[PDB]
């Protein structure tokens, strides 16, 4: 489904890692943050809808839930929140590998960076362009819209 | 073409605000940072580029262009590094016009955001969801989408 994301936080070097990946596609954005907190989860998503559809997200956790920064940014960019709960448990399977990929491409660039930010971006864009076509996901994703848009 | 972008760099509140434009369609990205260095601007590059299929970079201005922190970002994300020069010169009034739109959404966003990074990235989402009948962030997906079928 073209708008359905998902919210999914991972630990490295004491920081939080904050990844929102297109389900369908497998896409990803992440940043680093010092901490996950409503603030900064809000803004994540702010900076998220601003550049793709994004209709719907299933929140990290039920703080984030909860949490009245988060809900006035999803009411904002007109996102739906909805729980993460993997009521099908594939679900959490595929989000914990993703996790275990990630840092595994941060571990093979990490010494081409200084800064942590840096290497969790090298790792969204190799992430991002890998053929699994076959297409990538970023391939995935536009296909998914644009084919969405033609309704 | 469907991976041409620009550099654009413009300043508010004695900040800067880096952005890029994706030419073919409107669509852009934006941060805002304290001022525009090669680090910044290397990273914002990296970042755009693991997100689009960014294949040419017009450069916003010459300390850029030159800068070797850039073009090593460039280097790794398979980037062609141009100069941004108004060949023709109907471009260059385009990205001012932009800059004085972005501008106006940001001062129309401006109270609900406490930091000046909220209103951009609020400015950047009107901006890439306004109809003009096919949005920006429509036109790229479009643009892009119809290359990868060829
Ligand atoms: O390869 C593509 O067409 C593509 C489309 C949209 C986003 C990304 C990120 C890396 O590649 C892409
Ligand atoms: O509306 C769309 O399909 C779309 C596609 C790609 C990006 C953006 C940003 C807001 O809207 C979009």
């Amino acid at each position: 489904s073209p708008g359905i994301w998902q919210l999914d936080c991972t630990h490295l070097e004491g920081k939080v890692i904050l990844v929102a990946v297109h389900v369908a596609s497998g896409y990803i954005e992440a940043e680093v943050i010092p901490a996950e907190t409503g603030q900064e989860t809000a803004y994540f998503l702010l900076k998220l809808a601003g550049r793709w559809p994004v209709k719907t997200v299933h929140t990290d956790n039920g703080s984030n839930f909860t949490s009245t920064t988060v809900k006035a940014a999803c009411w904002w960019a007109g996102i739906k929140q909805e729980d993460g709960i993997p009521y099908n448990p594939q679900s959490q399977g595929v989000i914990e590998s993703m996790n275990k990929e990630l840092k595994k491409i941060i571990g093979q660039v990490r010494d081409q960076a200084e800064h942590l930010k840096t290497a969790v971006q090298m790792a969204v864009f190799i992430h991002n362009h890998k053929r699994k076509g076959g297409y990538s996901a970023g391939e995935r994703i536009v296909d998914i819209i644009a084919t969405d848009i033609q309704t």
